[PDB]
Formats: C-alpha cells, sequence, structure tokens
C-alpha cells in the first residue's frame, strides 16, 4: 500500500515540495481549512509556513503541482483540531460546496487561497461542532465531479465506530479513501503488549463502510498525539501482517509531516506498508 501524511500545522516541517520529494508519501493533505460554515468568510491556517492574507499562501500551489507530476494525490482538509466550522443546514452544505469548487478545485475565483493549482480532492476531518449537513456536502461535491475531472472524497474519522460526525457521510458511499485515527482513543488504539482493540476496530470498519481503500491512521511519534503510539517494530511484526490481509487495506496514514522528520516513522515502515 502506500502512506498518506498530513501537511500544514508546522512551519518548520518544511515546504510542500520538499514533503513530496521525500517519495515516501502517495497522498498528501493540506491541514486545515478550520473556519467555515454560519455565514463565516472561510480561512485556511497553515501555522507558519504562510499568511493567507494578500495571497501570501499562493506560494503552495508550485508544490500541489511539484506533487500530482509524481502522482501523488493532495486534498485540502477540512475541520481539525481547532476552529470554529460547521454546517448551520443544507443550504449552507452547498454555499461551502460551491465555495470549495471555485477555490480550490477546478472552478473560478479571483482570490484563490492557495493559488490556481487544482487540488484532486477534499479531505473531511470534522471531529466536533455538528453531526449534521456532512453528507450533503459530500454529495455536493461528488455533483462537481460530472463536469469532467474527478473530486476525490477522503475522510479521516476517530476510530470508535460509527464516528458522530461523520457516520452518515461514510454511509453514501461517495469516498475513496478513509484513513481511521487510531490514537486519541483509549477502547480502539494501541495498548502496551495489546493489539487487540485496534485490530478488533480494524475489522469493524473494514466490514461496516462502502470506500475505495482504508487506511491506517497513526501518530508518527510519541508527541505527535496524547496516546495511542506504536512502536515501528510492533507495526511491523503484529500489526501489518494482520490488516495487510484485507482487500480493503489502503495502506498507513501519519500525524504529522513534522513529527514524522524528528521520529524517522515513515523511513522505518516504508517498505512494510
Ligand atoms: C486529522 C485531524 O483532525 N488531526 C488531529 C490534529 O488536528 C491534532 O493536532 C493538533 O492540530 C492543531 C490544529 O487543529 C494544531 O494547532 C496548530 O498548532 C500550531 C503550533 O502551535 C499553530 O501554529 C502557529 O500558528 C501561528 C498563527 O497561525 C503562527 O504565527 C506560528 O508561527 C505557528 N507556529 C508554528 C511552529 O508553525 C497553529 O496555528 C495551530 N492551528 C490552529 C488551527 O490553531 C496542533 O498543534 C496539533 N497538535 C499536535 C500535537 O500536532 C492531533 C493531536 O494529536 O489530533 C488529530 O486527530
Amino acid at each position: 500500500g502506500g502512506i498518506a501524511i498530513y501537511w500544514g500545522q508546522n512551519g518548520n516541517e518544511g515546504t510542500l515540495t520538499q514533503t513530496c520529494s521525500t517519495r515516501k508519501y502517495s497522498y498528501v493533505n493540506i491541514a486545515f481549512l478550520n473556519k467555515f460554515g454560519n455565514g463565516q468568510t472561510p480561512q485556511i491556517n497553515l501555522a507558519g509556513h504562510c499568511n493567507p492574507a494578500a495571497g501570501g499562501c499562493t506560494i503552495v500551489s508550485n508544490g500541489i503541482r511539484s506533487c500530482q507530476i509524481q502522482g501523488i494525490k493532495v486534498m485540502l482538509s477540512l475541520g481539525g483540531g481547532i476552529g470554529s466550522y460547521t454546517l448551520a443546514s443544507q443550504a449552507d452544505a452547498k454555499n461551502v460546496a460551491d465555495y470549495l469548487w471555485n477555490n480550490f478545485l477546478g472552478g473560478k475565483s479571483s482570490s484563490r487561497p492557495l493559488g490556481d493549482a487544482v487540488l484532486d480532492g477534499i479531505d473531511f476531518a470534522i471531529e466536533h461542532g455538528s453531526t449534521l449537513y456532512w453528507d450533503d456536502l459530500a454529495r455536493y461535491l461528488s455533483a462537481y465531479s460530472k463536469q469532467g475531472k474527478k473530486v476525490y472524497l477522503t475522510a479521516a474519522p476517530q476510530c470508535p465506530f460509527p464516528d458522530r460526525y461523520l457516520g452518515t457521510a461514510l454511509n453514501t458511499g461517495l469516498f475513496d479513501y478513509v484513513w481511521v485515527q487510531f490514537f486519541n482513543n483509549p477502547p480502539c488504539q494501541y495498548s502496551s503488549g495489546n493489539i487487540n482493540n485496534i485490530i478488533n476496530s480494524w475489522n469493524r470498519w473494514t466490514t461496516s463502510i462502502n470506500a475505495g481503500k482504508i487506511f491506517l491512521g497513526l501518530p508518527a511519534a510519541p508527541e505527535a498525539a496524547g496516546s495511542g503510539y506504536v512502536p515501528p517494530d510492533v507495526l511491523i511484526s503484529r500489526i501489518l501482517p494482520e490488516i495487510k490481509k484485507s482487500p480493503k487495506y489502503g495502506g498507513v496514514m501519519l500525524w504529522s509531516k513534522f513529527y514524522d522528520d524528528k521520529n524517522g516513522y515513515s523511513s522505518s515502515i516504508l517498505d512494510s506498508v
């Protein structure tokens, strides 16, 4: 399989171009568009990388294209752990979809936040706020694929099944890639000497939802999350041998680029994924 990586939440993790030239990642999620819905003007947060004001982040388009020519798919991730993002109604879902289409996808906008590059899709990283209309957002975005270029839909639900916020959206069967987060959740994450909880969770996800491929989402380092970190050796010799048997296995997802560099996680597991 392949490795999906989240980039954008630490200015010291390197440019998007550097990230893709590592040749270790197959998918890159740009985090995050953490503010939107309920009449708010959408705003992206890329930590210390760039300031979106006055097209300060349009420089990212160079990295996007650099990744895409290498066959790497780049998605814009909605939500995250911090933000006042939400959807007040179905009309709000349509408004946000149209916004995303014109500013990040194949639409037209005189003020595209990340430049003129066209992203491959939208990543759903919703973990708080409203639990409604996310399935509508997925439908409206998917409808735009009928105009020619496919709009990929990916999601990053928490491992507890079913996901309180993305459960309904995932039931639509419109998502291509789903990287479940097996951390910050005691009941379905790894615990010293115990892989039962994570394996049991994996079997529930791979047999319950209709998606293209499902990935094992993990923290790239002990400091990347509150809990759930899995030592490389344990992942390789005890977890991967089991989950790779599933026909829906897509690979591994890691949070995040910054911590991956410091811990050298992807470098240690790449060939086994
Ligand atoms: C898929 C998913 O949902 N992943 C979850 C992760 O979101 C979560 O990790 C934490 O994520 C938040 C964002 O949601 C992130 O917060 C960012 O923190 C950085 C560092 O402090 C801030 O960067 C600074 O921004 C200011 C102004 O924007 C700059 O002036 C300054 O230069 C920046 N500093 C640097 C070094 O770049 C970001 O502003 C801030 N983002 C937001 C939206 O406020 C946390 O740091 C993430 N925490 C960790 C440990 O990575 C993860 C937690 O385990 O859980 C996932 O599920």
